[PDB]
């Protein structure tokens, strides 16, 4: 009735759950590739979300083996171990000590259940691409946020599988606000959308309210929902806030995936997208494009509205960046 010795070590990684920079690496390998299943599983115990949302254990174990399988294993950045990432990482920004208590149970479950589909069945392309070759996912989407449609369809669409419906306890009420919620959230992941979002955001920030001690106040659905979105979003471009060794390995894995679609763009003569050109590419100015351009003013606007809870991602962040600014050939 004992954990094995290799569970007893995957326990002791999973006490940092609740920080910045978790070894989620290293837990991928300690779980035999499962870090989705055993960080959700953490998450949803350490909420108190089963007892809430009276989800068999049984239920939410098979649902989350099953959303796992359905991530690519031949993919080198939009996989299971991506996902899991920015679960963790949606964790960490829902317990800020500004949002304390801000949110209900049911926009908890949104933030972390978007989370974990937000890129399911990726095949390791851009919508571009899949839009540029006719594929059969462009023409269901009519090439409109072509991947982010897919994530939920599938998300959703695997609750169906046998002894798969977490949500089997939930009353109609619940399910369809659950519905809408994770549907604004994955949505809002497409970087097509992120000028709009941080435009929102901002404008959030100037006209910010706050509680009695702390705590910001968001007392419409429009509000409640953007943060969420902004948050998730946050989630999906933190790699670059977090200790550069964890940093490193998700820009080997970004550049991977990116050089290979860059490879079939070459090798069928398409334009090679922005960053996927193997033979003319600067991965050190790429990372500080990147951050000057997107992930700084996002985390610096985030930071803003969290102050002074994510000084310390702030910091990380400007660090990483110089370091990035101080190799550059
Ligand atoms: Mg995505
Ligand atoms: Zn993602």
């Amino acid at each position: 009735g004992v954990k094995t010795e290799q569970e007893d070590v995957l326990a002791k990684e999973l006490e940092d759950v609740n920080k910045w920079g978790l070894h989620v690496f290293r837990i991928a390998e300690l779980s035999g590739n499962r870090p989705l299943t055993v960080i959700m599983h953490t998450i949803f115990q350490e909420r108190d979300l089963l007892k809430t949302f009276k989800i068999p254990v049984d239920t939410l174990i098979t649902y989350l083996m099953t959303l796992e399988d359905h991530y690519h294993a031949d993919v080198a950045y939009h996989n299971n171990i991506h996902a899991a990432d920015v679960v963790q990482s949606t964790h960490v920004l829902l317990s800020t000590p500004a949002l304390e208590a801000v949110f209900t149970d049911l926009e908890i479950l949104a933030a972390i259940f978007a989370s974990a589909i937000h890129d399911v069945d990726h095949p390791g392309v851009s919508n571009q691409f899949l839009i540029n070759t006719n594929s059969e996912l462009a023409l269901m989407y009519n090439d409109s946020s072509v991947l982010e449609n897919h994530h939920l369809a599938v998300g959703f669409k695997l609750l169906q599988e046998e002894n798969c419906d977490i949500f089997q306890n939930l009353t109609k009420k619940q399910r369809q606000s659950l519905r809408k919620m994770v549907i604004d959230i994955v949505l809002a992941t497409d970087m097509s959308k992120h000028m709009n979002l941080l435009a929102d955001l901002k404008t959030m920030v100037e006209t910010k309210k706050v509680t009695s001690s702390g705590v910001l106040l968001l007392d419409n659905y429009s509000d409640r929902i953007q943060v969420l979105q902004n948050m998730v979003h946050c989630a999906d471009l933190s790699n670059p806030t977090k200790p550069l060794q964890l940093y490193r390995q998700w820009t080997d894995r970004i550049m991977e995936e990116f050089f290979r679609q860059g490879d079939r763009e070459r090798e069928r003569g398409m334009e090679i997208s922005p960053m996927c050109d193997k033979h003319n590419a600067s991965v050190e100015k790429s990372q500080v494009g990147f951050i000057d351009y997107i992930v700084h003013p996002l985390w610096e606007t985030w930071a803003d509205l969290v102050h002074p809870d994510a000084q310390d991602i702030l910091d990380t962040l400007e660090d990483n960046r110089e370091w990035y600014q101080s190799t550059i050939p």
